[PDB]
């Protein structure tokens, strides 16, 4: 049981709350980090900053087998933009396009049995979609959307037939969250579907699953930076009308996501699950209602 | 406290409720199982002559484990509204306490308060009938059975169970896509099931902090599946293994795992979901003839 | 074109907007009118209180070929029971159960085209889903949603080819409305499913189209019969929904005009929401 | 009323099918024409060869305002690439950008009434999404999609009170349909996506309504440019097991993009609406059955 995370950059997000969970079935975890924050990263680790976010219980903590730099904007080297190559922080680093990733992480440990896709990006998030501009729509599609058939495109080769995959989404795809700008509704309404039709040609050809799971609101980095803020009243409003009315954790996602990973889940593919306390399932506020 | 499942609807082994069970008792949960008065002493017959002991067996070191089995009648809410005939039945007389308020109050008694309950059970007398001629009173019928008795078993349950516990019960795709031969009102009976099972989810939610999902099972040949009206069932079963994204036939266990996962704390913050455990059947539009190779 | 309306009581409600805009087309229009409202109907009716609502513009009017008692509680008159016999309202009238209603029409103007389920009714609508009885429930189901099923069995013999078929639904079904109890968006729900599986038997059996629409909040006599729910529900939706318009009985007469016509006829077994586009909305707007 | 209706290579789409249906309605109508097809169109128009497919009915004749060059590849003139500008079909050609056309229709004819969006592209549609490039895959999205928005942000304000606007998407969106890749999927998704969250802006900014028709089969140019070849099996099957065994006609959508397209259907926005025989309702083939 070996699994690539993509999309860890510190201890706040989904991302780590999977790596969690996974660890708690003794899975093996890979980190795919973006190399931005790649040297954060691990200056922090080595310096122990995580060392109370990696306890489980009593007697378990995390075991990272391995930290990669991942960027899957680049699905090969020859991809690699000018741009990019006079980034001081992409400079130190290596073999960080989604098809060195998946030669390193075979040549090194062989095929793997579990996928995560726990990332996402939109240059122009801060504008609504009619005002979102075209470089910006397509960047919010190619980081957020197109990176996971890319990811499961280099990734089946390597993996073992009845893995599974997994990516996160937003409810945004499907009801109107004004503020989740950039085309980012646009590329979770897309990564929702593309997980369906991926789901089909993987299922048939490799006997490997995929699912998504939309998530409800978490405080991670990536969301606070939309812009007290947005996330801020996403989460209060959640915890205030959700009927669950419990404080939702990167690591209840984590324990879904651990079940859809797993041979538990073998006859569930193509499908979206909601991890979200069921807000989802809501049409009204409840104020009036007694 | 420890967890303990109540499940309305086995009638033999060959059924999804039996999968639920085996898978549960995989995980050491205790099960009680709620059977159909008119299959209650035949089913009591054969798991005494040791005729379950072979589907019992989990692996070579594990056995299921079923903590009890008590006659339930999901047609009935309280002792009232138990009908002249039913009473005048011999399959019903010399069993006790078989109407939802009376097996709640009565495995509270034994057992004390559940963590988990399982609806899988569905009943429909013109389900041979296509929807648009089935009568008022068959209509009534499919919905009282399959879509009311949910709603009443939480309702009666719910002072019976623990805070965080978790309900599930099984639907089927009938519900949101045009499946002929699925008639009798059982189409409707699963739309409503579906809708009531968003609204519940508020109301247990808020109210005791409980769960409750359904699983939109794909085709298994149970007793009641053969009922339907080549065979309706088996129709199914071929479509499924040669059409779903995934080819593996389909296991009442399958669905039992996913059952078990749902009822659990790894699912706490899911509520009121439909959650397809079907091999992905779902997700296809059009049979896949001309592109396949 | 001839149009069956049932669920018609007064001109406050969603089937007077649906006659309406029908007879804007040139449509006839028969009401089926609930017995107990009946009488209280036909009075106004002919004291000239509807006059002005039945104004389109200042060249039309409209006009009503017939108003028929109608109850879909009961498929035949062996289906009436004694409170029912008990009550004068229904006494002194006739052929108001569905099976009869068909036949009279039949009899009366021939063959019809478009029929419009425009009713519910359920007796333990205030009491949330999960302390509704039994009786209750399947009271909500009979009434809001099996009547539609025994509506079309009945009405498809006195139906021509390419007829089209239109009930009114709401989006409680689909997603969770605290305060709409009694299992009517249990109803609603089985009524959006049966619309499919109906427009499948009558699509090829009868060349026969059947949709339902799914409307928005409007204060007719049954809303306000349920802060008020429908005040609430009202103000939301006005204060939320991507268009600003107070929803009015006709905006959904439009719709239910278009589906009941040839204009739609690659169209069925759909809810369409008519509903200022409220059901698109996730979270509230206000701080964005 | 005027009506722009970008996508119109020939009398064979649900483009024709749309203007023909609401210049039955005394609409005025402006096509916005592909340059590779724009001359050939211009040549067959002005020597007669759409005169019988411009027959409504026994006294009514179809009436074309204008006809403009228009590719939604560009949104602005500055957009254009240098190998386009060359390109023969492109370089006596003008004001084809997004931008550059609405500016046009309004300067030579006033504000307009209606808006339709009638076209998809997508470079590897013939590849299976999962070996669909990034590239491609942008493409599909920023020409089928992304382009909604751009003509949105280009034409509100040209546009009168009480206006309306449609696209057109297919159901691969939200059910699997092999064949339908080179991200065309993923495109049609983040359509339908889209026309919610441009319904929210578009109404509560101008009072203007948008809505999707999801189309059955319709045997056009660009249907039998995908591949029993794909369009041959859509439509056997639709006609064979839809509720309503009719051949479906691009008059058919027409008709109800008119509609929606009207005042008389205002209280609609934001929403998907299948012309399509009633076909997406079922779930498995028929034949046991009957
Ligand atoms: N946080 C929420 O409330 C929430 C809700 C719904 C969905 N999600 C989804 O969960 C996933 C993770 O988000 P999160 O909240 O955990 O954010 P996060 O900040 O913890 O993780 C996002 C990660 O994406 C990485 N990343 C960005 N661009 C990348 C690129 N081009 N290549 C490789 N990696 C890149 C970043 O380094 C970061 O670590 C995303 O898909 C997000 O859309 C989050
Ligand atoms: N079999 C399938 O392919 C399939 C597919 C989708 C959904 N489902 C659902 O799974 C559930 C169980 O069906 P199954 O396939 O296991 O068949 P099954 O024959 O094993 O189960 C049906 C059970 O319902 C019980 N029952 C019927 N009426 C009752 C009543 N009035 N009161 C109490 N019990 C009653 C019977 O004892 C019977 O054992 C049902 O809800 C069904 O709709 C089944
Ligand atoms: N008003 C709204 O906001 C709204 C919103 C969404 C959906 N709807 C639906 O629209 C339809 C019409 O409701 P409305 O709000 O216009 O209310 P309404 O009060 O005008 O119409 C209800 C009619 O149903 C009739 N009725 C009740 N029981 C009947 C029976 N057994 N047989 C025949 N008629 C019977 C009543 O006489 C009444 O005239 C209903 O299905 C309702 O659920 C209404
Ligand atoms: N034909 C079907 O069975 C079907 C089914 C569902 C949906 N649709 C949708 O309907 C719409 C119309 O398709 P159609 O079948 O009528 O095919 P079509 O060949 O008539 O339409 C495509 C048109 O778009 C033009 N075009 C392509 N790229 C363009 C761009 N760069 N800028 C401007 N114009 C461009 C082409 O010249 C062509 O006329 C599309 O969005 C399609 O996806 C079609
Ligand atoms: O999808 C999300 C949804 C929410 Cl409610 C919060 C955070 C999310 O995640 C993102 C949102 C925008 C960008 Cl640009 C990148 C990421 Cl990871
Ligand atoms: O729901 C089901 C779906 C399938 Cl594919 C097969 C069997 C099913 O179960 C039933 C069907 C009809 C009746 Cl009357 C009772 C039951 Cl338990
Ligand atoms: O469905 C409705 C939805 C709304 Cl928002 C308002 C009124 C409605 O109509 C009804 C609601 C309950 C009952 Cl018992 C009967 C009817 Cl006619
Ligand atoms: O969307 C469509 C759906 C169908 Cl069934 C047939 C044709 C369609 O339209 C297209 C499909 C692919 C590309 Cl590249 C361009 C266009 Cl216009
Ligand atoms: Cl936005
Ligand atoms: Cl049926
Ligand atoms: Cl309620
Ligand atoms: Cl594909």
């Amino acid at each position: 049981d070996i699994c690539f995370i993509a999309g860890i950059g510190d201890t706040n997000g989904y991302g780590w709350g999977i790596a969690k969970e996974l660890s708690k079935r003794n899975v093996k975890i890979i980190f795919g980090i973006w190399p931005p924050v790649y040297n954060i990263f691990m200056k922090n680790y080595k310096n122990g900053k995580f060392d109370n976010d990696m306890i489980i219980d009593k007697d378990k903590k995390m075991n990272i087998l391995d930290m990669l730099p991942f960027d899957a904007s680049f699905d090969t080297a020859n991809d690699i933009d000018e741009e990019t190559k006079n980034n001081k922080r992409y400079n130190m680093l290596q073999n960080y396009t989604i098809e060195d990733v998946a030669n390193l992480i075979h040549q090194k440990y062989g095929k793997i049995n579990m996928l995560v896709h726990s990332l996402a990006n939109a240059k122009e998030v801060q504008k609504d979609l009619l005002n979102t501009s075209r470089k910006g729509y397509l960047d919010a599609l190619s980081k957020s959307s197109y990176s996971l058939i890319s990811l499961c495109k280099y990734f089946v080769n390597i993996m073992k037939p009845q893995s599974s995959i997994i990516s996160l989404t937003y409810h945004a795809s499907q009801k109107v969250v004004p503020g989740y700008g950039g085309g980012m509704s646009s590329a979770k309404a897309a990564l929702e579907s593309d997980t369906r039709v991926l789901a089909y040609h993987l299922g048939r050809n490799y006997n490997i699953r995929i699912n998504t799971i939309s998530a409800g609101p978490l405080k991670s980095r990536a969301a606070t930076a939309i812009n007290y803020t947005f996330i801020d009243y996403a989460i209060e409003y959640s915890e205030k009308y959700a009927p669950l009315r419990q404080k939702l954790l990167s690591t209840d996602i984590g324990s879904v996501a651990s079940f859809l990973l797993s041979r538990e889940s073998r006859a569930i593919t193509g499908q979206t699950i909601y991890v979200d306390n069921g807000l989802n399932i809501m049409f009204l506020p409840d104020d009036i209602y007694r």
